[PDB]
């Protein structure tokens, strides 16, 4: 099955998935003197304040924080996008060392990690039929920094001890995301894919241009879970970022001056 080795990483994923070469690829590099200004372009509505998180689960790539997403609870709208897109769940991407871990990049610049939160859009009806269609998720992404401690990240660091191996979960009710956030909702958009398989070109991708800073302690606990199920060959959970891919006939546009 596809992972992040030698054997099965993101090199081999066209094979299984030949749309890994196809048009409108995630992640990119976002080249901050190409990405032109868009005035035309619209505060993004960050609307957090009724998210109710249910559960956190090792999926054997990464770990996914859930939402109840049966009603518009927490919802992402304005910026680039036309419509309500409800929040299902957020996970992060990174590396094994500081220097790697994001999957966009900045002026070919690496984060330590890099947050995606997924909203799927409420006129598909579910989730499963919004990945079919060009407009169907929007996902803001959020690069982390090594620094200072996030202080909102640390519920979700302390329970990653009890999801360690593939296929674990546990109960995690109650977490506001809006701790995850930076100051600024500056961003740069352009459209995309999921980046993991299926790689269904499906994304509007908003990629916020200020960053979190967590310490090292915190994404060093990130590093100690595991790819691997329960009693198998242990396979730290790092390097679970698929490297940046062609832009192609695609136009990254800014929020901002
Ligand atoms: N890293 S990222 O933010 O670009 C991607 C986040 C969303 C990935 C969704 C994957 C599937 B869900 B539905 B089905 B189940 B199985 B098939 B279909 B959607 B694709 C897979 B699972
Ligand atoms: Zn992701």
């Amino acid at each position: 099955h596809w992972g992040y080795g030698k054997h099965n990483g993101p090199e081999h994923w066209h094979k299984d998935f030949p749309i890994a070469k196809g048009e409108r690829q995630s992640p990119v590099d976002i080249d901050t003197h190409t990405a032109k200004y868009d005035p035309s372009l619209k505060p993004l509505s960050v609307s957090y304040d009724q998210a109710t998180s249910l559960r956190i689960l090792n999926n054997g790539h990464a770990f996914n924080v859930e939402f109840d997403d049966s009603q518009d609870k927490a919802v992402l709208k304005g910026g680039p996008l036309d419509g309500t897109y409800r929040l299902i769940q957020f996970h992060f991407h990174w590396g094994s060392l500081d220097g790697q871990g994001s999957e966009h990049t900045v002026d070919k610049k690496k984060y330590a990690a890099e947050l995606h939160l997924v909203h799927w859009n409420t006129k598909y009806g579910d989730f499963g039929k919004a990945v079919q269609q060009p407009d169907g998720l929007a996902v803001l992404g959020i690069f982390l920094k090594v620094g200072s401690a996030k202080p909102g990240l640390q519920k979700v660091v302390d329970v990653l001890d009890s999801i360690k191996t593939k296929g674990k979960s546990a109960d995690f009710t109650n977490f506001d995301p809006r701790g995850l956030l930076p100051e600024s909702l500056d961003y740069w958009t352009y459209p995309g894919s999921l980046t993991t398989p299926p790689l269904l070109e499906c994304v509007t991708w908003i990629v916020l241009k200020e960053p979190i800073s967590v310490s090292s302690e915190q994404v060093l606990k990130f590093r100690k879970l595991n790819f691997n199920g329960e009693g198998e060959p242990e396979e730290l959970m790092v390097d679970n970022w698929r490297p940046a891919q062609p832009l192609k006939n695609r136009q990254i546009k800014a929020s901002f001056k």
